[PDB]
């Protein structure tokens, strides 16, 4: 008779769980990151095919590619379940999970004889989430990563207060971000209300009209919105860059194209939050809308300290090769301006 802890996950759900925990498996959309924010990665025996097959937009996965060598728990991405008899095979003490609901967590632990705990990020149009910060907390008690819990949760809040507090009482300008990755790459009339970066500036986002979230628009809108910034996500760079060419008149009437107020940021919803990239990317907005505000901030050395902290390794290089980096973008070449703001 082994010592066990009860934890009360995300549901709700109470799971009786040995303390003596050293062998996990996190499947389901970041999952394994907040493990990774953990430094728990070497608890890990079983990971899903996705992070060999889709390699791309995730800095945990660039930080900790040795995961992508461990053994299937399946196929993941958004939807899939983790095959279970895998699960019985490999006899985690503990299996973490994202998007289930209690049926499918019951199901799981039933089926497999292996603890499982719902995990959530919760409301993705917030940096302060507090299931996120529940979930990064009680993986914490679970695997014993406590201080590390606090300690990222606390970077994170930090972060978000150094933002508004370098923005407060500054003007606002309009602004639009594009390319937004939503179930596949979009070009630019795929936006976001309530987007995150903007609202911890207090940007007048031009779309927030339409209240929360992704948010597919009528290009023709930015015709009289004429936001003085535009920001392209760059999962959609390829896409907006192609419609320029077929469109170079529409483009060129926008201010912002007019003024060399476009550019280009890292993509950050890729298997849910990427949270260093979002918070890196709103480093980088606040520096081109409020220099002066920013003087002491180099966005690209603030985003591989983001990643240092958050991964342990300084990732920003290899995010900026798979998608262009921090810069204005010259949408006739298609080329960044890397160091530009
Ligand atoms: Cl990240
Ligand atoms: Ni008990």
């Amino acid at each position: 008779i082994h010592h066990h802890h009860h934890h009360k996950d995300l549901l709700g759900r109470e799971v009786e769980i040995p303390s003596n925990v050293n062998r996990i498996v996190a499947v389901g959309p970041g999952a394994l990151r907040l493990i990774a924010y953990l430094k728990a990665t070497d608890m890990v025996v079983g990971v899903e095919d996705f992070e060999k097959l889709r390699p791309y937009g995730r800095p945990y996965i660039l930080a900790y590619p040795e995961l992508k060598k461990l053994p299937s728990v399946g196929p993941g991405g958004p939807g899939k379940l983790p095959d279970l008899e895998s699960l019985i095979t490999l006899q985690p003490d503990v299996v973490f999970i994202t998007y289930v609901d209690r049926k499918t967590a019951k199901d799981i632990q039933e089926k497999t004889g292996i603890p499982v705990v719902v995990l959530s990020y919760g409301n993705l149009g917030t940096f302060e989430d507090e299931d996120l910060f529940r979930s990064i907390e009680l993986a914490g008690k679970i695997l014993g990563r406590e201080e590390r819990a606090h300690e990222v949760v606390d970077f994170i809040r930090k972060a978000q207060e150094d933002l508004v507090t370098r923005s407060e009482g500054v003007e606002s300008p309009t602004v639009y971000v594009g390319g937004i990755g939503y179930k596949g790459a979009h070009g630019i009339d795929s936006t976001e209300a309530k987007y995150p970066p903007f609202v911890v500036l207090h940007a007048r986002n031009v779309v927030d009209e339409l209240g929360e979230g992704h948010k597919f628009i009528d290009p023709e809108k930015l015709l009289v919105w004429n936001p003085e910034y535009i920001f392209i996500d760059e999962n959609g760079l390829s896409l907006v860059l192609d419609d320029y060419s077929k469109h170079r008149e529409f483009y060129e009437s926008l201010s912002a194209v007019k003024r060399g107020k476009v550019y280009g940021i890292l993509p950050y919803n890729y298997y849910t939050t990427n949270i260093g990239t979002a918070l890196a990317d709103a480093y980088f907005i606040g520096k081109v809308l409020y220099p002066e505000r920013f003087t002491d901030i180099d966005p690209e050395e603030k985003a591989d300290e983001i990643y240092e902290f958050l991964l342990g390794k300084r990732v920003y290089g290899e995010m900026a090769e798979q998608f262009g980096g921090f810069g204005k973008i010259d949408l006739p070449s298609g080329r960044i301006l890397r160091g530009t703001w």
